[PDB]
């Protein structure tokens, strides 16, 4: 009775074969991992940065913020292992546009179908450049179609508590960075990564598209992001020796989000942000692992009225690329003077 | 690399030709909904009872805990509307069972299929003695299982801000509670109306278990739960007028949980709970129209028949002292609105 209709999905198995990963997009989506890894694991002094717009809602524009960022990648790679945001899929406060997937047209017509081949061609060409990318894992369906390709995945600050977020999470061949909540705290984080940490039974859909009970292994490389939210911003050198504090035994490094509720409701201040971190980090906070920025080729956001702006954001305000690029090389100076402090 | 394998697994409409509901059972269903909406709605002025245990392990107990709800049922139906508590899936803070259809057995070696097939032979065996039942939805499979059977599902406050309950709420057949957040707010809970009251496209399994794209209607039968949390507890008469102070238009009546948060680690202040709504409902305050309470045969619980193997619950006797109580007060709010 509120089923309106069900209408006929690709599986993933067969959208896998219609759009194949090249050589390229393969090696690439598996070093963006092994990185990751090795720097949230402690291995490597760099920093992980996330970095890239809010969503993608154009694969053309997407590819040329991910060639710039690529280039940038080469010439920092000493000091800093980025992986690009290509975030498909928007947790909303009540209702919007919940990304390239769920309506590829922005349009309200909610061409799922058309979302999932956008998106894993949108993959296949980021990882063909050799830039590995992110993306919320919100949907525990898509990532069936598209997780070949990705070398991170975030749960959002609104399902790090959620259960089936962490079964998910415990299945996944990657990194995940757990969001603290939106109130502002790291208790649900660190409990997600503790469960993530263990074996799961779910029921879940297979690349054959059909629903199978899963058996997943536990992922031991997952993290907390911090985001800041209500209680206030928590990028500080005390927000930080306080999550410092409640981590158990065996965790992975934290990773900072200069954006969403760390930036109090304006774009402009991700570059303050990245001075307090980089204060840090260039001091001998070794903690401190990771990073994240919202990210597009132009600054602020638009709303939806094809009458948008190239290059502006859809849904949260991101720096423009020319800010991106004075952040990164400050981020990347910070990371080069930590590894004085450590010897 | 970090999935061990895939076990098959019975599809939806394969179990329901295997478990089939009575006429007795489907009927049951529907006239919990239908009581449930006339509360939420403002339609009626009973108050709508979501009680029974924290969660189901143990089927035959189950009846008997059913048994005794349908009688007091019978008794106090002038006044209000019950539903039973009858929770297979559990959501936990970090890891422990996570309920009947996830591991029947208790002991780690979770045969999904056989506690699919315990769920719904409980559900039949509950709705069929005339007793309507409600869960949690946790999981967004679950659902196509059982769902013919429900007349509540609750969205917990682990999962009100969650974008995928959002949906799985805005296509189910029935009223949905939404608690608040942890922290102890409402926002994320009214958000949750809102957002399921719309309509949804997105993946979901069909009842021969394959993956399909569903639309869904949305959901105007969704309400808040006051749950409490690290805020604080929020069923007094504060708590209520500040939750009032933020419904929207075309709102429906508030729910209070007497347990969680609200009982603030001690299952023994249900009963003061209670005593603090009744006063309000008594004196006329016609926002609250459902309450929700964690009830077993016998009280406390355990990591011994008939209780509860999760959180703790009042024990029957109480049960019954606590609903005629709110009877009372549900009659004296009728004098009121005279
Ligand atoms: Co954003
Ligand atoms: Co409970």
């Amino acid at each position: 009775v509120r089923i309106l209709g069900y209408d006929p999905l690709a599986s993933p198995a067969l959208l896998q074969v219609q759009i194949p990963a090249t050589p390229t997009s393969l090696e690439t989506a598996k070093r963006g991992r092994r990185e990751a890894i090795d720097i949230i694991t402690g291995k490597d002094d760099r920093v992980l940065v996330i970095v890239g717009p809010c969503s993608i809602h154009d694969l053309e524009a997407a590819q040329e913020y991910a060639l710039r960022l690529k280039k940038l990648s080469d010439e920092l790679k000493g000091d800093l292992s980025i992986i690009m945001r290509a975030y498909l899929e928007k947790p909303r406060t009540t209702v919007g546009w919940k990304g390239l997937i769920n309506d590829p047209d922005v349009n309200n017509t909610f061409n799922i179908n058309k979302g999932l081949q956008s998106a894993r061609q949108l993959f296949v060409n980021l990882t063909n450049i050799g830039l590995p990318i992110g993306s919320e894992m919100l949907d525990t369906i898509s990532p069936q179609y598209l997780a070949d390709l990705v070398s991170f995945g975030a749960i959002g600050a609104r399902t790090t508590e959620s259960q089936l977020h962490r079964e998910l999470a415990s299945g996944l061949s990657f990194p995940v960075g757990f969001k603290n909540g939106t109130d502002g705290t790291l208790n649900v984080a660190v409990d997600a990564c503790q469960a993530a940490a263990h074996s799961h039974h779910f029921m879940g859909v297979t690349k054959h598209g059909v629903a199978a009970i899963t058996t997943t292994k536990g992922n031991e490389h997952c993290f907390v992001i911090l985001r800041g939210g209500k209680k206030g911003t928590n990028y500080d050198a005390k927000s930080v020796a306080e999550a410092k504090a409640q981590l158990p035994a065996g965790s992975n490094g934290l990773m900072i989000d200069y954006s969403h509720g760390n930036s109090n409701k304006d774009f402009r201040n991700q570059p303050k942000v990245n001075d307090v971190v980089c204060e840090q980090i260039a001091n001998g906070e070794n903690a401190i692992t990771g990073v994240m920025i919202e990210s597009n080729i132009n600054e602020g956001n638009q709303g939806i009225p094809a009458g948008l702006k190239y290059g502006v954001s859809i849904t949260d305000a991101c720096i423009g690329w020319e800010t991106t690029e004075d952040v990164l090389r400050k981020l990347a100076a910070a990371v080069r003077q930590r590894r004085e402090v450590n010897k």
